[PDB]
Parts: C-alpha cells; structure tokens; sequence
C-alpha cells in the first residue's frame, strides 16, 4: 500500500491477530498445554522487540536532547520548555479530574510520600552519569523507627538522562564555535540511531502480535477478570478513550486549528507499540520517528519535546491512579470530600511525573497515593488482577499526550 501506511495496516493486523492467536491458544489450553518450556519460546518474539526498543532509548535521549537544546537560544528554549511544561500539567490535571470523576459518577465500587519526592530529586541529579545509563537511586527502610537508606537499583534513571542532556545541549550552545564541533558529532549519533529504529519498526509488528498474544496467554480466566473488575476496567478504559479521542483532539483542535485525527493516524504505529509494551520509554523511538516523519513536526521540536513529554508527561498513569484511588475508597466505604479530590488530583499529578515509564509502573505510585490519602494499601491487590492491561491502556495516552503536544507546540513555532 505505501512505505509508511503499509506498516500502519501491518501492525493493526499485527495487534487483531495476536489477540486472535492469544484466544486461540487460550481455548486450546494456553498455559497448562503449554508449559513454561513452550511459553518462554512462544513469548520470546515480543521480548526481543522489547529488548531492541530498550536498548536505543539511551543514545537516542541523549542525542536527540543535546541537539535540541543546543540548537535553540537559551530564552527561546526556555520558552518552549516552559509551555511544554504548563501544557503538560494541565493535560495530567485534566486527566486526572477526568478519572476522579467517571470513578465517582459509574462508582466502580512500601516508601513514604517525601521519600518518594526525595528519590524524584535525587534521579533529576544522577551521582554517576554511567550508572544513571541503567541504575536508579531507590530508598528501602532499616529497622536501626525506620531508617530510609538509598541506594541505586536497575533502571535506567531517564529523567537525569534528560535534563543532563538538556543543561549539555544549553552549554554546547553557550559554547558557540566551540561547541559546534560536538552538535554535530551528537547529530550523527542520532541520525543513526533513526536508521536503527527505522530498521526496528519492521519487526515491530511482529513482538507486538507475540507481545499482546502472550499477555493475553499467560493471565486465563480473562471473563472471570472481567466479572470481577467490569465497572473498574470500564471507568479506567472510558476515561483514557475520552482523554485521547475527545479531550486530547479538541486541545489539539482549539489551539492548531488543524484535524486532529489525521495527526493520530500518523502516530497510530508508535500507539500499537505502546499498547503491546506497555512501556512509553520503549515506544519513545517509533513516537519521534513518525511525528518526524508522517507529521509536518520541525526536528528540533519534536527531538526536545517527546522525550520530555515520554519522561514527565503521563496522562494515563494519573488517569489510572486517581480513578483506583477512588475505587479503593469505594471499597472502603470511605467518603470523599472536595479536599480530598484535591489531594488526590495533586498528589495524582506529582507521581505521574515521577513515574519511569516502564510496565507495572503506576502501582508504586499508587501506594505513595493512598498513603497520602490515607487509604488502605492491601486493595491494591485486586488493581494487580487487571494491572496488566490498564497500565497498557495508560501507555497508549502516556505518549498520546506527548505528539498531541508536540505538533501543537509546532504551530506555536510557526
Ligand atoms: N500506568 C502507567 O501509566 C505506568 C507507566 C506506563 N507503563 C508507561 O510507560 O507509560
Ligand atoms: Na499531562
Ligand atoms: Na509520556
Ligand atoms: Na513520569
């Protein structure tokens, strides 16, 4: 069909048929036919996706920041990085008022907050750049009253990534002739690391068909999921639908004046990563290679922008986390004052932030959340149940957000 709707259509198809195949091999006997020995083989295509998505995140952040950054004046980037940031909080603000409200309308019913933030702070700063490449600084607790120690644990720490690669990229320009030299070198880098994902985008459909097929092989009993959380699955899909297809769109709408569907038709690759990922980290590359490519967004914009918004712009996971919050109170029989929907929405909003983009990542906010809320942590329990597929739900708005966001930033630089 084409070079770049072709592999829309092939990872639509890719995506139907691996949740037809995950059926089949479901009603065939999934896991226990099976077996761990024929599981690990019949899922490891989705995982080689991952690991190939995972491992151009590093050099691509990093390049594609340095030079956006450094392509821009320092009161012109601190511009755009300014509105970036105000949209972004206002999109999560929406979002997560949007998940508190369709929770409290259809009713579908560990570290401590500071230390949270304290860690947030700490991974902004990274001690080590190399460590910070595939550690994060994490704090446990010691019985020596609880004693908070910290130390690093596995996970590519992306948001000191970011704002080192932002603060080199403003003194390469600061620089001036000097600097001239590594802009060009960290360009090349990332016109390389494009090929490579450009290269990588043809297997995708492939581990996202073994990615969405395995997910729905290993949890059975999906109808007895569904009989147990419908109203909470409902409420936390309906509310990313209505973020990304009506809330999202008439931003989009109101500020560019353009459709924007056919901005999320270009995108819709990227999208179907996300959803068979369930990580925005992952799905990054393909992200800034469409909004490149199949949308008219400048290079700079986008390269300065998206991974920006994939780090701190989260609109599924506050959606996520507040309409769980309010679930568990729900649950709880606990009543909810206008204080606390406030309290919640910010402390929604905070996490979201801090959130690092990788699968199962909303839950460990979560508890920071209701321990501000102060409600109970054992129901998170149940959210594990159908975790799996909300948190894929949240990705797809995770970077649905950031594009959106992007191409409207572009028609504030044109
Ligand atoms: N529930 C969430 O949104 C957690 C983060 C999500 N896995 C992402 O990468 O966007
Ligand atoms: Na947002
Ligand atoms: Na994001
Ligand atoms: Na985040």
């Amino acid at each position: 069909c084409l070079r770049a709707n072709l592999l829309v259509l092939l990872t639509v198809v890719a995506v139907v048929a691996g949740v037809a195949l995950g059926l089949g091999v479901s009603g065939a006997g999934g896991a226990l036919a099976l077996g761990p020995e024929r599981l690990s083989a019949f899922v490891f295509p989705g995982e080689l996706l991952l690991r190939l998505l995972r491992m151009i995140i590093l050099p691509l952040v990093v390049c594609s920041l340095i030079g956006g950054a450094a392509s821009l004046d320092p009161g012109a980037l601190g511009r755009l990085g300014a509105w970036a940031l105000l949209f972004f909080l206002v999109t999560t603000l929406l979002a997560s008022a949007l998940g508190v409200g369709l929770a409290l309308a259809l009713q579908p019913g560990s570290k401590e907050v500071l230390d949270s933030f304290l860690d947030l702070a700490r991974n902004i700063f990274p001690s080590n750049l190399v460590s910070a490449a595939f550690r994060s600084y994490s704090t446990t607790y010691e019985e020596r009253v609880k004693v908070p120690v910290g130390q690093e644990v596995e996970g590519m720490n992306i948001l000191g990534l970011v704002v080192f690669a932002i603060v080199f990229g403003v003194a390469l320009r600061k620089l001036g002739p000097e600097g001239e030299l590594l802009i060009r070198f960290f360009n090349s880098f990332n016109e390389a690391t494009m090929v490579l994902v450009s290269w990588i985008m043809w297997y995708a459909p492939v581990g996202i068909m073994f990615l969405v097929a395995g997910k729905i092989v290993e949890m059975e009993d999906v109808g007895l999921l569904f009989a147990r959380l419908g109203k909470y699955i409902l409420c936390c899909l309906l509310g990313h639908a209505i973020h990304g297809l009506l809330v999202l769109p008439l931003i989009y709408f109101l500020f560019t004046r353009k459709n924007p569907y056919r901005f999320l038709w270009g995108i819709v690759t990227p999208l179907a990563t996300a959803f068979g990922t369930s990580s925005s980290s992952a799905t990054l590359p393909l992200m800034m290679k469409c909004v490149e490519e199949n949308n008219g967004v400048a290079k700079h914009i986008s390269r300065f922008i998206l991974p920006i918004g994939a780090t701190v712009n989260m609109d599924g996971a506050a959606l996520f986390q507040c309409v769980a919050a309010v679930f568990i109170a729900q649950l709880s029989q606990q009543s909810l004052d206008f204080v606390k929907i406030i309290t919640i929405l910010v402390t929604a909003t905070a996490s979201s932030v801090g959130a690092a983009g990788i699968p199962a990542g909303g839950v460990l906010t979560l508890a920071i959340i209701l321990e501000a809320v102060n409600l109970p942590v054992d129901h998170i329990s149940l959210i594990l149940a159908v975790d799996w597929l909300v948190d894929r739900s949240c990705t797809v708005l995770n970077v649905e957000g950031d594009a959106l966001g992007a191409g409207l930033l572009q028609n504030y630089v044109d």
